[PDB]
């Protein structure tokens, strides 16, 4: 494909996010409501019968499914389980009643994910839905239903727009299910308004790629990093650490923010910066208290946070202020600074951003 | 307490595992069947109504719950979800129908776990069961039912016998539920036979603390490690990496074995040994193929495996042969070499095994 003004496909793909998200919403928002009529005329009968959602995926696609679990449960009130596809395909699982199988895949060809879908056909699920970026791929062809992300081809080996568009489709599905369950109409309106505003917020943020370049300079010589997030931001911490592993080759590990004290705190020093993704005040107070315990070793927190929270930087706590955004789309929004941080560290180090060592665009063979 | 012949409480506690496990089984095996009559006369009516199990815990107690999920699903055919207690207490969850809430805690006082139990009382669970090592603790007092692990007091800040005894109680519960559900009696017999044989197998293994001392020498100068496991051994990989973080301060990270290619492979080199916990042949073939991709960087696999698998060491794949054991108790069995590996690295480095920097026996205050 053509990179145009971008140095790398992955860079182009990060900057395409606003347009990719706009494109994923196209035709699916009708009169302020999510319109998934592309699924056909029996889609709602199937979807209304759903009492549990099972999501299978690998790599970055597992991280978007993990965010969505918080949304399906807290917003649509539907039990949701998300699992690495290789874990699912090799174990004897207990299928839940009226369970919908959802696969997430940029390529639609990942061997483990495809194996999970094929296996599920014999396990008693209500049916399957493929959320994918490649039309006519195996996962799309073999699922009962498919919702394409419409992000355009993604050439970077590491997924960027495929992830945020997966999150966009997932959030539309949460909205549609909250309505099929006859839940408060505000749930869907909040989602629609958050989604429609998203492209322009990301565009805004993409223009402030300077505080990110500076943090990148701080991380470019580090060999370890700890990414922390709570709730729907924990999977964003997962994706941020995965991105730093993928293209900068730094040993970045994500962890639930509430578990820092249960192990990882013993590792922290000046060579292992701790990144916190969008904490509320109560959480940041606990984390600051934890970082104070490792002050003697130079432990530092780097916090991406809503400017409205009023956090103030200190010598070992650096607030990277972000514009206030709608809570419903916050996980999508906070992904972007972490993609850019990895990209900038990779640029500084001169690593192969588009084809990182030992990784593949899709693992299609066992 | 008294260490006797041991240098450290944690060392004593690792070596107490056979006796601790024997003690946890005491009074609960009657005529080849699990006897949980200590729960009272209404216990089985409650337990028979269970259609879903929710487990909450933190730290090492989350890892034992994670192993048990595989057992509840594959053996008792009961849907099981396990979550970090801080994640549970801060999110609006979708409670499943006829769900049993189980908390795992050595101390019975962890603030997040206790918060999760208290919150659950208002969320519609069928009831609660506390699996704990400290009698009369808050979690025990506030739960409907309690099964004590009976491991004796655990003084080491890092949990060892509390973890394997939690696994022992969990496996007895899996057996009891398979019987209440009228499943094949062999499930329970397998579990009982595996459990009754466990103390003596661990004792056997504890006598071969020499191949472990040698591997410890190989890891003592490393600053990174990747622990891999599939299925019921993935949580054992989690516990092994947690132990290395806890008492050796090495940046050890666990990962599902099927996800190595999806990111972490790019990090591997001579300074990041990869440990594989009890793989079958098909999995080891894939992992050997992955390690071959990083041969130029000196990537090496260290594999704890059943001698019966017939694996043979090569220059970049070191088989640490273990006696064949009953599959049902394999996760418990393979924990021991990983506890000893961390303990031996800690001994070499001279770190504070019993009171590792920045960690606490229990986080009882918010
Ligand atoms: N490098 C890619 C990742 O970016 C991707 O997340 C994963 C899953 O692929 P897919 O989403 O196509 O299923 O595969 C590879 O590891
Ligand atoms: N150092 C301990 C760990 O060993 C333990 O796993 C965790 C949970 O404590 P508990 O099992 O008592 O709930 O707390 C602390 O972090
Ligand atoms: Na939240
Ligand atoms: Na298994």
């Amino acid at each position: 494909g053509d990179k145009g003004i971008y140095r790398h496909y992955m860079q182009k793909e990060i900057y395409e996010q606003p347009n990719a998200i706009k494109n994923t919403l196209t035709g699916r928002i009708s009169h302020g409501q999510v319109d998934l009529s592309e699924l056909g005329p029996n889609a709602d009968e199937l979807l209304s019968k759903v009492e549990h959602i099972q999501i299978l995926a690998c790599g970055t696609s597992y991280n978007s499914g993990m965010v969505s679990r918080y949304w399906f449960e807290s917003l649509a009130g539907i039990p949701c389980d998300v699992e690495i596809a290789s874990e699912f395909r090799y174990r004897k699982s207990a299928v839940r009643r009226n369970s919908l199988m959802i696969t997430l895949s940029q390529s639609g060809e990942t061997a483990d994910t495809l194996a999970g879908l094929r296996l599920s056909k014999e396990l008693g699920y209500l049916g399957s839905l493929a959320i994918c970026n490649v039309p006519g791929s195996s996962l799309v062809r073999e699922s009962d239903l498919a919702l394409m992300t419409n992000a355009g081809t993604e050439i970077g080996v590491a997924s960027t727009k495929a992830f945020t568009t997966q999150l966009t489709v997932l959030l539309m599905l949460v909205a549609k299910l909250s309505r099929l369950k006859g839940l408060d109409a505000s749930i869907e309106h909040d989602i629609v308004h958050g989604l429609q505003a998203l492209p322009s917020r990301i565009e805004q943020m993409l223009s402030q790629d300077k505080r990110i370049e500076a943090l990148a300079e701080d991380f470019s010589d580090k060999h370890h990093a700890l990414f922390l997030g709570r709730g729907d931001q924990y999977p964003i911490a997962l994706e941020g650490a995965l991105k730093l592993k993928e293209i900068s080759y730094i040993h970045a590990e994500a962890y639930a923010a509430g578990e820092l004290k249960h192990g990882p705190l013993a590792l922290i020093d000046a060579d292992m910066p701790v990144i916190v993704v969008a904490p509320n005040n109560e959480l940041l107070e606990k984390l600051k208290s934890n970082i104070e315990e490792v002050r003697a070793r130079g432990g530092q927190l780097y916090v991406f946070a809503d400017q409205d929270a009023g956090f103030v930087s200190s010598d070992n706590m650096h607030i990277i202020e972000m514009p206030h955004v709608e809570e419903v789309i916050a996980p999508i929004f906070y992904t972007v600074p972490l993609q850019l941080l990895a990209y900038h560290v990779a640029l500084i180090k001169g690593t192969d951003v588009d084809q990182p060592r030992n990784l593949a665009k899709s693992v299609t063979v066992e």
